[PDB]
Formats: structure tokens, sequence, C-alpha cells
């Protein structure tokens, strides 16, 4: 008796999910659904199944982990899957989360299924820690920083600059801000104080380096609001040292107890592989959704509705004896 | 609206009284003390003798037990749980299983709900050890307790022959902490993680100071750690040793299929450890109040409670704001 997992999308996250399932003995991968031509990419990939045959697996999959891919169904297809399976997704558009929740709720309830929306590290683990911080310390301030990581949007922006062959951008928490937040003194940080941006650019022959540096730094919407540093490197260095697969971040609650005592709570992540970590979170939550589906839970839920006990394959007794 | 009863008025109890003030949806019904019935520390309103506990039946929604002990909780916990929903911070890890069993039986029978062992450890740290373990199944977990008193160890030394009074501190070792955060994974010996520093006020009848170091060779408590012992006067202790600050770290260093280094960390830096525990107890009382109203009965731990239950905000407000 194993939890039967199904993966939709075989991009970085889908591949990571397949790997993560290998680290979970209570789980088994039933199929990986892709839009790609199976006849083109197959032979031993027994698990690969064309997306058109997804409906044929509504009895073989307990939880469908939605790893979109990078198309469009990364927003409108989950509702399609929810109508036929219990789902788990990492919908990361914070501003549109309330909308996605409503749509997924109506659909999952209608189909008698349960859908977990917006899990991963952010949304997900960071969300949980923001909630925990303001709940434990109602009087104080919450600060979320997103550790060194790439902003695809900004990398595309860099490439539009005259004289730029190729390049990459990173957003990085400023140590000074982290130190201040971590101390007891509560304060509100300006955009410019929380994060800085570092770019690594490969210039075209000639180009005018100083002009590129300024074109990027004064770029509105992307860099204008942040202290930005531009490093000029070769194409070789770019491929070698900027795969851009790592990330991290910090969630800090700086509060005061009645009396002015400084109380600080911090949660952070340092991920060599952002995608694989997100996949691991997705798989852990699949165990939770499975348990909940079996209890008869219907509708959409978020990480905020799920007790951590559901994330473990161990029994309640074992947890209270080992970890509490 | 949520009616809270505070049981015990030591540091945690005092902290709960203040923390309740930081929560609009809560009200303090009374503070129950075991101080002599005849004359208390100023019988003024708030304080009420423990004998009157029974009279508050149906006027108190949650009884927060602030009787920092555990041994006392073994018996006092069940007694209260048979009359009210309860929340405690039972901190003896080894005996948590027994405590849970007893409180569960009692609360179930009385139709109440009892949250046991919340606080920062057990409690918050417990939640993060579980989280780390679930998200990164292949890896190692390391818990460190920042510089602060280790209460029990203070009592432990107060048991040494010739010790009038004293205090001990546990201090993480920077080296182990850095390694843990490195994501390399590696077992540590108790001695590699923390060191212990004691400050003892000798009951110097002329008592042997060198023998006072029974502390160092003391099984469990010390000996497994490099322990330093400083002798001082009750005057020095009282003024320079108000071991109120504390903290800790819970680090999970793992690898995902393929060898990618993934590190998760949760830590606390508390100027007032007791008041922080007090805040944790109050937030969880809100969750217990809600669970009770839903019909939940029996014993629960922080591992069974969704984080949304800790907030007075609506599920929609949380999703729109924090998700
Ligand atoms: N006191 C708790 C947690 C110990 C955690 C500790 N073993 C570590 O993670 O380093 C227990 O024994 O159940």
């Amino acid at each position: 008796s194993k939890i039967r997992i199904g993966i939709v999308g075989y991009g970085n996250i889908g591949k990571g999910v397949e790997k993560a399932i290998k680290q979970n003995d209570d789980m088994e991968l039933e199929a990986i659904f892709t839009r790609r031509d199976i006849n083109k990419v197959d032979s031993n990939n027994s698990k690969l199944v064309h997306i058109s045959r997804l409906e044929l697996y509504k009895d073989t999959v307990d939880v469908m982990i939605l790893c979109g891919g990078s198309a469009t169904d990364l927003v409108e297809q989950g509702p399609m899957i929810a109508s036929q399976f219990n789902t788990v997704d990492s919908f990361d558009n914070h501003g549109r989360i309330p909308q996605h929740f409503e749509r997924m709720d109506e659909i999952s309830k209608k189909a008698g299924n349960i859908s977990l929306i917006s899990t991963g590290w952010d949304p997900g683990l960071f969300s949980l820690n923001r909630l925990l911080g303001e709940s434990i310390l109602p009087k104080g301030k919450t600060h979320t920083f997103w550790g060194k990581g790439v902003s695809l949007g900004h990398s595309d922006a860099i490439r539009r600059v005259q004289g730029v062959k190729n390049g990459i951008q990173y957003i990085i928490p400023i140590k000074g801000a982290l130190d201040k937040a971590r101390s007891g003194e509560q304060c509100d940080f300006t955009t410019r104080e929380k994060h800085e941006m570092v770019c690594y650019v490969v210039p075209e022959e000639n180009a005018d380096l100083k002009k590129i540096e300024q074109d990027i730094k004064t770029m509105p919407d992307y860099f204008a609001d942040y202290n930005t540093t531009v490093h000029f490197i070769t194409e070789e260095e770019l491929k070698l040292n900027h795969a851009g697969l790592s990330n991290g971040g910090f969630v800090i609650r700086s509060g005061n107890t009645q009396g002015g005592a400084k109380q600080v709570m911090e949660f952070n992540l340092n991920l060599e592989s952002s995608a694989e970590f997100t996949s691991s979170v997705l798989v852990a939550y699949s165990r939770a959704i499975y348990k909940l589906s079996k209890e008869g839970k219907k509708g959409a839920v978020t990480v905020l509705d799920i007790p951590f006990s559901y994330l473990s394959p161990k029994t309640p007794e074992e947890l209270r004896k080992e970890l509490l």
C-alpha cells in the first residue's frame, strides 16, 4: 500500500518531483504526463504518458502534483485536473491567490476532491513562518527577504540593453538590513535597504562598458530602485558560474513583549537547487493531501490549514516520542 | 471574548498576564495562586486562591498552566483538565508520552481538550524538527539552545553537596553551528555542540570548593560537556545573573536526489525567554478555544494544530495577506 503519485509537466519541477519520490518509501510514481510527443522521447521512460490520456488514470492516481511545465496551463489546467483528481500545486502569484483559491475550491468540492494550492517555499514555508511570527508576537514587524537568486524577468531585461551579448541578474538580501532586523530594534525598511541587485554581463565586441552599466542601473521598474552592481565576464564564465539554480531567503519577526523586551524569530533557507527543494515540499504535502482526502476532506486548502503531523509518514506516537 | 484563567503566577504566569493584553480577542478572568489562603501577596482582585478554581466552571474557556515544574504538572495537569480545557508547557521530553496519555484520558472523559508541551522547546522547535524531517527526508537535524539558563541544571547543581545557590548556562559552540549551516551533514557529540558555564554561591561552611565540582562529573547534566565553574556571592548572582535571555537553533541539513545541498533553519533570540513562552501559550490558547468549539476532545500537541488556528484573522484575510 503506497501513495500513488502522478506528475503533470516534466520540466525542472516535474523532474525534481520524480527524484523526490525516490526518497519517500511510502510513495510510488504512477505516471508523468507531458504534452511532448511520447514517440519522440521514450523507450525506457515507462512512466511517461501523453497528457491526452490523463482522464484514463482517475482510478490509479491518489494525488496529482501539478508541475505545469512552462506553457500556459500553468494557471488554467489545474482547474481541469482538480475536477478529476486531488491536486497539489505551487501557484506562486501572490496577488492572484485569492482568485485561484475560489476557482479551485468550487471545482474540487463539486468533484468531491481536495486541492492544495500555493505550496513550496514561497508561497509555502515562508507563508507559514510569516503567520507563525505575527501569531506568536502580535506586536512587532515581519520581514521577508529573498536570498541570492535569479529573477528571470531581470535577466531578460539585461539582454535588451545595447552592447549586451548575454547576462544574468541576482537579487540579494543586504546584510545590514538582515542584521538590523535580527537585532531587537524594529523598523520599516525601504526598498533600497532590503535588497541589492548584482548582474553579470557578457558584452558584445566594443559595446561601451560604462554605458551598459548605467543603462542597467537606471533601468526603470527593474533596477532603478535598487543599488545595482554590474560585473563584466566572458561567455565561458557565464555558463560555468551562473547556472542560476540556487536560491534562498529569510522570514524574520522582530517583536516586543509587553514591557519592551526584544523577541526575534527567524526562518531561512539556503537552497543549492531551488527547483528540487520546491519539488521536495510538493511531495511532502502530497502525503498530507492523501491523508486528508482519505478522511473525507473536500475543497481547496493551503499550507496554513494543514498540521505538520500530516507531512510525516511516522505515527503520532512516534513523533511525540522522537521529536516533541 | 476568549476567557483565560492563569494557573500559577511565577515568571511564565506574569508573562501570560502581559501577553493577554497584546491580544484584543482575549480577557483574563483570574490568576490562580497556591499562596496561602489566609493572606496572599496582596489579595487584590486579579489574584485568586487555587481553592476557588472550581467556582470558575463555565466562566473560563482555557486554563493556561504556568506551573513551571513538570513533576507538579503530572498531577495538577489531570486535575485541571477534568474541569477545563488546558494548555501547558510540560517540558520533560522523556516523559511527554506518559503526560499525553494521562491528559488524553482525563480530557476525553470530561469532554475537554488539553494541549500539552507547547512553548519554544517543546513547541516551536518541535514543529521545525518535524518540518525539516518531512521536507528533507534524507539529511540530519541539529538542535542548539542559545546562550541561556537550563533551569533543571540549575536545580541539579543546587543539589550538589555544599551548594547554597547557583545558576548554569548552556552555550552553543560557533564551530558546530557553522558546520551545521554548511550543509555538509555530520554527527556531533554532545561536547561538540554546547559548553556549560556555572556560577555557584558556595554554602561555604568552609565546604570543599574542589569537591563542589561534582557538577562536572555529574552524569547526564554535565560531564558530557566542557563545563566551567565560577564561585561567587549571592550578591553577585542576584545582580549579574538574571538568566532571562535565551534562544536556540533548529537546523536541517539535507540533500535532494543527486547531491544538491539544501539547508533549513529556524532560530530564536529572546531577551525574555519566559515572556516568549508566555506569548506562545497565549497564541495556542486561541487555537484550543477554536478546536474546543468544534467539538474536539482529548490531548493534542503543536504537531496536530494548523497554523491558521493561532490567528484571530479570517482564513481569507490570511490568504490575501500572508500566503
Ligand atoms: N529533546 C527532544 C528533541 C531532541 C532534538 C535533538 N536530538 C537534536 O535534534 O539535536 C527529544 O529528545 O525528543
